[PDB]
């Protein structure tokens, strides 16, 4: 019943799929169909959009820098994650994952969902702060449900236009 199979060389494993850690796909799960989620997450890889996870997301950078872009009391803040750095979020916090630098790597774990329970993305406006536009999506149908809505946000400025300003933002 070692329903993840034995354990293995985790370096090696990275080594083996450093090349899906690369644009476009830039991640890589470890194991399929268990409660933790575990990802490893490579680059360059750059988002406008904010992660609102309903549950706590660990972070282990193993290999080169990146950084979470948050929305912290209101403000935009950044959190470094340099080579070495671990770091635990709180549910809710919204976070833009950057990774600027190529052959880099992140272990990310995260809780299956249990149903009901949905993710956000989101864009805020660089002027003002405010929210400009939500997506909500269940994390199972995420590689086949979240492209169009954020190819939508992407393909047209009236959900890009800030409701309090007027700003489009990018794309
Ligand atoms: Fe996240
Ligand atoms: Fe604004």
């Amino acid at each position: 019943m070692l329903t993840y199979g034995a354990p293995f060389n985790f370096p090696r494993w990275i080594d083996e799929h450093a090349h899906l850690l690369k644009p476009p796909v830039g991640n890589r799960q470890v194991w399929q169909d268990s409660d933790f989620i575990v990802t490893v997450v490579g680059g360059p890889n750059h988002r406008t959009d904010y992660h609102d996870d309903p549950l706590e997301e660990f972070f282990y950078q193993l290999r080169g820098n990146a950084y979470l872009n948050l929305w912290v009391d209101g403000r935009r803040e950044r959190a470094d994650l340099k080579e070495g750095d671990i770091f635990l979020l709180p549910p809710h916090v919204r976070h833009s994952h950057q990774r600027p630098e190529a052959g880099s790597a992140c272990l990310v774990i995260e809780r299956q969902r249990p149903a009901g329970m949905l993710d956000g993305f989101e864009w805020y406006c660089d002027a003002c702060g405010h929210l400009v536009h939500r997506v909500e999506v269940q994390l199972k149908s995420i590689v086949t449900d979240l492209p169009p809505l954020f190819e939508s946000f992407y393909a047209s400025e009236d959900k890009r236009r800030c409701p309090h300003c007027g700003q489009v933002h990018p794309g």
